[PDB]
């Protein structure tokens, strides 16, 4: 949400805390970057980042990106896992 | 000048003339078309 992505905490504060308070951090994804028009001059200065999640933080991502950057499947788009679209019978006694 | 390119004469008039009058015609070039962003859906109908 490049329009509405904040920068909540600078790292100078993740080293000052009572070790028992959970911060909240806003990660920004851009893996589905369109390849801009073949007119713009390539950039000259990049963007930095400091924090890095040490483990997996994506269990609640059903789908990432509905685009078509080349009018086909974007080579890193993620459709949902077949596990979450199962409709099996129920034991007629206790739902479940 | 896609912004300011007219369409002066339709061909139905280049066949009606006294053979001695010079028309003026505006040709439009676009050979240096940028290849637009790899996001837009390819077009469906061309230009004649």
């Amino acid at each position: 949400d490049v329009r509405q992505f904040m920068n909540t905490t600078k790292a100078e504060t993740l080293l000052i805390s009572n070790k028992s308070i959970v911060h909240e951090i806003m990660f920004f994804d851009n893996a589905l970057q369109p390849k801009m028009s073949s007119d713009t001059l390539a950039l000259s200065e990049a963007v930095y980042r400091t924090i890095w999640n040490s483990s997996i933080i994506t269990q609640r991502i059903s789908a990432r990106g509905l685009m078509n950057l080349e009018d086909a499947r974007p080579p890193e788009a993620k459709i949902s896992h077949q596990s979450e679209l199962d409709m099996g019978k129920i034991d007629e006694t206790s739902g479940e």
